[PDB]
């Protein structure tokens, strides 16, 4: 074999070599001495080289590498950087870079869909109010009455000196998290900080378990402004179970649209600090993490009690049984509501197909095993048995500091 | 820089400083993380030896004593003359416990101080190896009240072949490859089954035929030894409420005993040093019975449960897996054979991380192996960051002897 990482599938006994990792510019958190793979948290001349590299990627993707148009765009980019210190992407370059950033995302199991992304260009936006209009349009298009469509809206890039466009909320849809007198939390504990920031900026808080938060939107060098989403814009699914009649009595619900709004989209050195993207949910994200994490809605015990399980001993597997039923209720309720959702078996089978597509197309696929393997029934899915090489390619979605 | 390690459920942070003591490299580089991969002179020996002897005297709080200095002279003198040395029994005992302590893939390390060490370094034939192995099995099994143990056969020597146990575990069920591709029994054991028959074993034709042991003394053909059936404790599987489950005819053995790993202590290598503890129920319930390249019983159990098999979104696979794990726990408890479920095991591992943080400043752990194969995020270890690195004494993989 070659001197590239050898990658094995233990289920099928098959082997590949990852040659794509050679294209990595960015270092990750690991060294020869220690593996830091499980950690959740890991320009003058520098811009020019990142830009040249991205332009080469674009021209390859359209099979015009070395062409006259290829060499003219390079010269354009460097002249523009030369005189202004920055440059600007053509429309088709943005659409390509956005899809490529998704394609490159090591933590996303949904990447079979990567070629099918609606890219809304919002680089003309000049106020917080217009951001809100763009965001509402995104939500309407992406939600599509339950037939969900992948989309991203890109706001103006970071510019020298001038402040950033930022969406303060981590997602477009978030449930409030209200800190109680006794120190417990009503609603989603994930959202305590953003909830209190919303109140500080003049939001009148509710007191339910599922109050949709307003958006805090920030245009360059301005205090963020507060915007309420019209309720008919935010599609939600009430949760019921196919055979357990009492489950509907719990009043549990989840929203249809997962839309990450706090990540930075980096393309050819340019930095799009507000560039929210959305897909559709994998059912374990709702039924396992959001509803059963101890530091989230934490409903496992309640459901076990309703199911009359022995919750006094770990060896009854009460946690596993309840968690299965919660996941089934999520899948069942979304299917009844006609809202797009994918189970962890179907999602992981499709990610294996993606790995095979990418092996042929690029000679590898960066992938974060701990994120790709679902949080229940792990080894029951084909990805558990698949070794994965994790590395950072650009274009990329990156974490960025909170604006406050 | 020392790694910041965060628990995401509790919000707490530690720093791993133990990692600085790592001397051997892992598969990863700044360019790419390879952590999910299952497989990877005298002055050199002298450094590993001294460092290990240092570890030993430090552990008995006699660091710098007469005894410490003199032992370092012995080791130095013996290496300088012969190119190698020998461990004192008490050092061996210390190094074996430490190798387990250091094992990043082991979720059971809260137990690391409780290990019975059988010194089998005066072994000179496959016959004697078999005697030592039977004593281990008998001690460790203890009629179902399992006790962790290791037996250590003679170290590798420059001038000769290794002592080896050919089998990957001391108890393995045969896998018989059918002309038409399929396997009867355990597909993981097809290769060892064929090696046994080829060395003269009369094979069975069942799904759970216990394999003989192929034991190898240095530079000799391996020898075949049938384990006496009464030494191998087994648990028939039934389900607490599903009557038909027993009818599947399923069973597993009590004793998980790995026999193909190399034990490295102070630069010395023990090519045969089988070790055993007790099972975590997901090893049997989830991996051994439900892996598609193992016994692969998921579909059969689902049909028996009358589940909707036609679509993944009924979560039939998840439901069947739960009942199978429940049946393993129930059946082991009923037979009074030591077992631990994945919730209790991971809880104890969290306590271990905390013990090791105070004791040593960190703990090497392989997240992909520590998190159980079902209900990952339902256990506390899912939410815990972990640093993986190699400390010595160590258990390592080694080439198959054939
Ligand atoms: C089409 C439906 C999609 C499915 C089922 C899907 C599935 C997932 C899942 C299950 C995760 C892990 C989430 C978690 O553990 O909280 C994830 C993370 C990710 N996904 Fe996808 N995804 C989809 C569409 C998209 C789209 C359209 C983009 C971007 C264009 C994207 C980029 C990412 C990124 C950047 C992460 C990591 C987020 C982070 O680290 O916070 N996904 N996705
Ligand atoms: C006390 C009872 C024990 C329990 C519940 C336990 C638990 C486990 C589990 C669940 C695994 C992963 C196994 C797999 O996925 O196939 C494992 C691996 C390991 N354990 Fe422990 N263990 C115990 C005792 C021991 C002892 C006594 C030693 C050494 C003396 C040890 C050393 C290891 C090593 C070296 C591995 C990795 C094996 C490999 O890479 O193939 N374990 N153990
Ligand atoms: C700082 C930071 C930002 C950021 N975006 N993500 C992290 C990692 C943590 C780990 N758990 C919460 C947070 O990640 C949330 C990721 C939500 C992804 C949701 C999503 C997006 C698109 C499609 C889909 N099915 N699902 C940290
Ligand atoms: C070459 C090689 C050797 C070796 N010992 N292990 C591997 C890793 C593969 C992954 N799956 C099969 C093999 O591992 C077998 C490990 C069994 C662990 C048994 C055990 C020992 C002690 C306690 C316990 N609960 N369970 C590979
Ligand atoms: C510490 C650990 O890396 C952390 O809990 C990770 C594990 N795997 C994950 N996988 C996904 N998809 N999402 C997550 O938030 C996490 N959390
Ligand atoms: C490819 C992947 O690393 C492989 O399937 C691992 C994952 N985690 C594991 N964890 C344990 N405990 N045992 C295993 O065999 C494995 N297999
Ligand atoms: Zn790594």
């Amino acid at each position: 074999g070659p001197k590239f990482p050898r990658v094995k599938n233990w289920e099928l006994g098959s082997i590949t070599y990852d040659t794509l990792c050679a294209q990595s510019q960015q270092d990750g958190p690991c060294t020869p001495r220690r593996c830091l793979g499980s950690l959740v948290l890991p320009p003058a001349e520098q811009l020019l080289s990142q830009a040249r590299d991205f332009i080469n990627q674009y021209y390859s993707s359209i099979k015009r590498s070395g062409s006259q148009a290829h060499e003219e765009r390079l010269q354009e980019v460097e002249a523009e950087v030369a005189s202004t210190g920055t440059y600007h992407l053509r429309e088709s370059e943005l659409v390509f870079g956005a899809k490529q950033a998704w394609r490159n995302a090591p933590r996303c199991v949904g990447r079979i869909q990567w070629g099918k992304l609606q890219v809304f260009d919002a680089r003309d936006c000049s106020s917080a109010q217009e951001m809100f209009t763009y965001i509402c349009n995104h939500i309407k298009y992406a939600t599509n009455r339950g037939n969900l469509r992948s989309a991203i809206t890109v706001f103006p890039q970071r510019a020298p000196g001038r402040g950033d466009f930022r969406i303060w909320n981590s997602q477009l849809v978030r449930y409030a998290g209200y800190r109680q007198q006794d120190g417990s939390v009503r609603g989603d504990p994930a959202n305590v900080e953003i909830t209190e920031l919303c109140i500080q900026h003049g939001w009148t808080p509710g007191n339910g378990r599922f109050d949709v938060l307003p958006l805090l939107l920030q245009a360059p060098d301005e205090a963020p402004e507060l915007f309420v989403l019209p309720p008919e814009l935010v599609l939600e699914v009430p949760l019921e179970h196919p055979t357990l009649e009492w489950f509907a009595a719990l009043g549990l619900r989840w929203y249809a649209l997962p839309a990450v709004s706090n990540m930075l989209l980096e393309i050819g050195g340019l930095e799009f600090s507000a560039a929210p993207f959305s897909g559709w949910y994998m059912s374990t994200e709702i039924g396992t993490r959001n509803l059963c994490d101890p530091h989230r809605y934490n409903i496992l015990e309640d459901v076990a009690v309703c199911m009359d399980l022995d919750t006094r001993t770990t060896s009854s597997l009460w946690k596993d049984k309840a968690a299965v039923e919660i996941n089934l209720a999520v899948l069942h309720s979304f299917q009844l509501a006609k809202v797009t959702i994918v189970d962890h078996h179907a999602a992981t089978v499709s990610f294996m197909k993606h790995l095979d597509n990418e092996q042929k197309a690029r000679g590898g696929c960066p992938a974060d095993w701990a994120w790709i393997v679902p949080p229940i029934s792990g080894s029951l899915t084909p990805v558990f048995h698949q070794e994965m090489v994790n590395y950072i390619l650009s274009p990329a979605f990156r974490y960025q500091p909170d604006p406050w």
